[PDB]
């Protein structure tokens, strides 16, 4: 039968098969260097330059705007009662597309609090290192299997995003730096995503495990690992380029 | 500007531009012959043969199963803040994909109440006249513009479906023919769709009008009309083939 059914708590690695625990371990350093990135420690402390903050918001926009569209593309690959994991995916995607209803609007508001206009967002004037994530997300959503594309976007990206957004909000400095009358609206996107204990990525993982079963091939495991690490690695590429610009911007004003 | 904003009530033709009222008039006979079809008058009265009832349920299944998938494909065509109608479509599609969460399950239950198993549904052993609707729906959802595909599926098909399902439920005979212990579960799909005053098709129309504006080209109007009438016409083709089989089945037992 090879059929997976969770007994343990949703949000614990030990509730899943050994291969899934292995997958988490194999991707852990790729994840870590994103969720603990220096850029986020600086953002938390309100230290980032206007230039970099602007690039971050513009660069992140396409992935945020199109996030429910990746989910939609994945829904399009599912069929009713073809496999238990596939029914689980269908229902989950139908429920969670709705969750994103206002999230692009919140990003627009976050952006405007830093002087980034809707026009600025739409112009997409950022380095290519910043656009790579969006192209990967569409490629996997378009061309890959459901299980792989869900791993790349709902597990990897949303999981890491819960953690970086929690880090940004973790000491109150960033939020308190906004004028009181601007703060609620500016912070909304971050507040809605800020959680270490968010079920979303664990629900995605559960779906992936159900799709794959107890004994997936090594080849499928490799496909998942590579897709998940690709997502983290493109986030890392984005952040590294941002930090290069940060050093230049800060250094210029230090010397000026 | 050419921009449309509704002043009147949602569910009234007079609230929309003259071209939209014209479009409704041009499609009205195509619609009528579906929503008043003899098959539905017979279904209402519990008269349909086991054979035809079975074919109806099997034949309708793909469109029901894939209905949220058409919506998903249409969501994939939208972009944030590119046009006011397109924002309206995006938000509406994200909200209404969720609405369908349980609807395929309800159809399965309706089907089982007539001895049609999930296996039967999956086998799709029906005439080609019955499959044409599903192929059209996927073609338009896949290849056409958002405005056209939404007109074909959320306006035309869901609108007509509100009306035929209301007709089937209109005198209590069909429902009362089910044994009491089987009735709630058997009737659920029909009950959830049975409405003449459903907002869904009127919300779809409003989106279409907002997308098209006050002065769409004659060419776009023609594309909408032809897409809407195609949907009704494939429903009509389905129903005509069903009634041909009904006459044969009933006549055989009359003479036997
Ligand atoms: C390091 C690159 C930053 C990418 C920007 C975050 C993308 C987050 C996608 C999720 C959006 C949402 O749930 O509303
Ligand atoms: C005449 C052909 C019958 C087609 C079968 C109805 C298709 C209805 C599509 C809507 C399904 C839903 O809202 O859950
Ligand atoms: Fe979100
Ligand atoms: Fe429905």
């Amino acid at each position: 039968i090879d059929t997976f059914s969770r007994t343990g708590p949703l949000m614990e690695a030990a509730s899943y098969p050994a291969w899934t625990q292995q997958l988490i371990q194999d991707c852990s350093e790729s994840k870590r260097r994103v969720v603990e990135h220096e850029l986020y420690q600086r953002m938390r402390d309100n230290k980032l330059s206007a230039k970099v903050m602007r690039q971050y918001l513009i660069g992140g926009w396409p992935v945020v705007e199109q996030f429910a569209l990746y989910m939609a593309q994945n829904l399009t690959k599912t069929r009713f009662a073809r496999h238990p994991g596939e029914d689980m995916a269908r229902r989950w995607l139908m429920r969670n597309i709705r969750v994103e209803l206002n999230h692009a609007d919140y990003w627009v508001h976050w952006s405007r609090a830093h002087g980034v206009t809707l026009e600025d967002l739409q112009a997409q004037q950022v380095p290519p290192e910043l656009h790579a994530l969006s192209h990967w997300c569409w490629h996997t959503s378009s061309a890959d299997s459901l299980i792989v594309a869900i791993a790349a976007t709902n597990y990897a990206i949303e999981g890491a995003t819960g953690e970086w957004s929690a880090l940004v909000c973790s000491n109150g400095i960033y939020a308190a730096a906004f004028p009181e009358e601007d703060r609620k609206r500016a912070m909304k996107w971050l507040k809605m995503h800020a959680q270490y204990d968010d079920a979303h990525p664990w629900e995605a993982l559960e779906i992936i495990v159900t799709l794959a079963g107890l004994n997936p091939t090594k080849a499928l495991q490799a496909e998942l690992r590579q897709a998940i690490c690709k997502s983290y690695d493109y986030m890392y590429l984005f952040l590294e380029r941002c930090m290069q610009q940060e050093k230049t911007a800060v250094t210029r004003e230090r010397l000026a």
